């Protein structure tokens, strides 16, 4: 399992199957500067780090406005069937300003990992995009070598003193992928099926993305929630090691609003470090204001109706459309300006 492989800008604007070949471009190669890299690394020590102190800009104003990221922080993407996450995956990709993105498909169906590329090969921005792919044909071994080769690759343009943003989809995935190559050996399962290595393993994984002293790999994993909440336990112990997630509703998305972003069920935990104390002062706001709206449902309650499509429409937005930090933080200021009120 423990595979060599290549990376470096010449996979930049490129497909990569769970071994490390191009298997598809999107656009001519970049460069033709290669390194052979395990990996399966250990993350860095905690003592060389830098902390989470610059935030991501991410071009949405939910996440801008209520739920910043840092350049560094691992945030987690925690949705069911058709709550938009894939749409929201290309937002970030096009919205937000980062050296290098690096795509990590694990187990999906082959016709998405398709539709993704295609996808890609329209973005501006595609000769800084490097996917990496693991159908579900593929073994849970290769499935699992996905996402080591995606993190890999951010590695090698972390080391290069690049920002580099890396998706991962289903965590939950590279979960059970790690749970069938150890049950697939000699490894003892009681846990809900999931054996020991497996919470050595994912944490492993997870804490290979953060801030250095140059070049930097901001990292978002998504959660798969199945459609019960009642069984689902990996999910919460994938939530515990993330600083920070991010819920999607299939309410908001029955609705037509997207991004169907809960931001009562979501957090950021480097958002008050990286946010000034006047942002943070209208963040508790705006919180405030939506949790008072959100409480009272069953010309007072007309003003409150058209506070709530007002700031309900100020959270919606379609890919097409971009918010810069300063317009984002203008409409914080009167959304908090009504708490005020
Ligand atoms: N600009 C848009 N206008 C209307 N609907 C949109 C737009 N962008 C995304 N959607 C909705 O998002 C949904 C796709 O969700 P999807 O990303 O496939 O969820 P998942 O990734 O969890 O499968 C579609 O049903 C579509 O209605």
């Amino acid at each position: 399992r423990a595979l060599s492989a290549w990376v470096g800008y010449s996979v930049l604007g490129a497909v990569l199957d769970p071994t490390g070949k191009i298997v598809e471009r999107f656009t001519p190669e970049v460069a033709p500067i290669s390194e052979e890299r395990v990996i399966d690394v250990a993350p860095p020590s905690y003592a060389s780090r830098v902390g989470v102190r610059e935030p991501l800009i991410t071009g949405v104003r939910a996440i801008d406005g209520l739920l910043t990221c840092g350049v560094g922080q691992r945030m987690g993407i925690f949705a069911s069937a058709g709550c938009g996450k894939t749409m929201l995956m290309h937002m970030l990709i096009e919205q937000t300003e980062a050296d290098v993105f690096v795509i990590g498909l694990i187990g999906e169906r082959g016709r998405e990992v398709t539709e993704f590329v295609d996808m890609l090969r329209a973005s501006h921005k595609k000769e800084k995009c490097v996917l990496v792919f693991a159908t579900s044909d593929f073994p849970s071994v290769d499935r699992c070598n996905a996402a080591q080769l995606a993190t890999t690759v951010a590695e090698y343009f972390r080391d290069q003193g690049k920002r580099v943003v890396l998706f991962i989809d289903s965590m939950t995935r590279y979960a059970r992928a790690l749970r069938d190559v150890a049950l697939a050996s000699g490894e003892r399962p009681a846990r809900r099926g999931y054996p020991a290595s497996v919470f050595d393993n994912l944490p492993r994984l997870l804490e290979r993305p953060g801030a250095t002293s140059e070049g930097s790999i901001t990292a978002f994993y998504t959660v798969l929630l199945e459609s019960e909440e009642e069984a689902d336990p990996m999910a919460d112990e994938i939530r515990s090691i993330l600083d920070g997630h991010l819920y999607l509703s299939r309410k908001l998305a029955g609705q037509g609003h997207y991004p169907a972003i809960d931001v009562l069920k979501s957090v950021s935990r480097v958002f008050g470090q990286v946010t000034t104390p006047t942002h943070a002062e209208q963040a508790s706001a705006v919180r405030k204001l939506m949790t008072r709206l959100e409480e009272l449902q069953l010309i007072d309650n007309d003003r409150a109706m058209q506070m709530r499509d007002s700031l309900k429409a100020w959270l919606c937005q379609p890919v097409a459309q971009y918010s810069s930090f300063d317009d984002t933080l203008s409409g914080m200021n009167a959304f908090a300006d009504q708490n005020s009120a």
